[PDB]
DNA sequence: GAAATGTGAGCGAGTAACAACCG
DNA sequence: CGGTTGTTACTCGCTCACATTTC
């Protein structure tokens, strides 16, 4: 099973790997166009959010 | 915090971030004054290795 | 000037490579 | 002769911070 990541998404969305970053945690700042072609990528793709990456970033609250 | 990190150990026990890996490692070049000077800061600071971090860092462990 | 997206760096830890250095 | 230490960054997978961009 391939770990898939959002690079991948944000590739096949067409967009920046940060666009898909910003729907998962807040969404501020952002086009719906772009959102709804982040959301329709991810599932797609079948991609799971890695919360290990996610509270390495600088977080940790588990 | 007891949680800390490697670096955290390395600049307590006085060495490099190279070598501090390697007394966990148990199997490098690793001087048996090396892993003394090491494990100190491990036991007072209290080091966790935290497995998001240490499987992102190229360790497939999930 | 502010929304929005892209560019970029940082986080945590592990590992890799050669060369100098003292024992 | 050689064991050993080092710097420094890469790299994961992510997310925030900022720079740019444009109206």
């Amino acid at each position: 099973m391939k770990p898939v990541t959002l690079y991948d998404v944000a590739e096949y969305a067409g967009v920046s790997y940060q666009t898909v970053s910003r729907v998962v945690n807040q969404a501020s700042h952002v086009s719906a166009k772009t959102r709804e072609k982040v959301e329709a990528a991810m599932a797609e793709l079948n991609y799971i959010p890695n919360r290990c990456a996610q509270q390495l970033a600088g977080k940790q609250s588990l």
